[PDB]
């Protein structure tokens, strides 16, 4: 049928999972939507010329790891790995996730973006320069967003499912 790509958008608690999600699904900036609420979201696109369906699960929650978390998370095809570039402490937590996905994954090669996300702000603490060294040391793309303005957004979740395809010719 038409082709779904299962998308899944991780990162520390208030970077913006949420508000990037309700900008590609909903198209408008949603502030404070609640913080504990894990839930997903279909949407019918054209990338590229190819009409898709792109299921996106906006992670939230405690951290835990049980059998069942691991074999939700397994289910995605490609993940946002999300930080906001005014908290340091959210680039930092890059790494965690993105060795969990490899360990759910059982792979060495999952398609992931990074994103850096609240670049409307002047209050920043991560340089473009920081995000693009780790990125390039993962070899996967770097996007810098704002959910408040829709910069970036598009691109963040297309420029995921492009790094799924070129997976699938593997
Ligand atoms: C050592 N802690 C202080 C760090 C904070 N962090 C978190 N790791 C999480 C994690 F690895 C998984 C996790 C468990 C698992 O079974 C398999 C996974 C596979 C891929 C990615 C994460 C997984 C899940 Cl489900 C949630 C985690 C988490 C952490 N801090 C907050 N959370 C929650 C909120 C913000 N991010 C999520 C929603 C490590
Ligand atoms: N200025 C700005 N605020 C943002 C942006 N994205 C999210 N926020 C705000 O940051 C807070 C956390 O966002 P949320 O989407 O709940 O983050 P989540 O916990 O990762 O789902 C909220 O107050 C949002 O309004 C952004 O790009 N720019
Ligand atoms: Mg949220």
């Amino acid at each position: 049928g038409m082709t779904e790509y299962k998308l899944v958008v991780v990162g520390a608690d208030g970077v913006g999972k949420s508000a990037l999600t309700i900008q590609l699904i909903q198209n408008h900036f949603v502030d404070e939507y609640d913080p504990t609420i894990e839930d997903s979201y279909r949407k019918q696109v054209v990338i590229d010329g190819e009409t898709c369906l792109l299921d996106i699960l906006d992670t939230a929650g405690q951290e835990e790891y049980s059998a069942m978390r691991d074999q939700y998370m397994r289910t995605g095809e490609g993940f946002l790995c999300v930080f906001a570039i005014n908290n340091t402490k959210s680039f930092e937590d890059i790494h965690h996730y993105r060795e969990q996905i490899k360990r759910v994954k059982d792979s060495e090669d999952v398609p992931m973006v990074l994103v850096g996300n609240k670049c409307d702000l002047p209050s920043r603490t991560v340089d473009t320069k920081q995000a693009q060294d780790l990125a390039r040391s993962y070899g996967i793309p770097f996007i810098e967003t704002s959910a408040k303005t829709r910069q970036g957004v598009d691109d963040a979740f297309y420029t995921l499912v492009r790094e799924i395809r070129k997976h699938k010719e593997k």
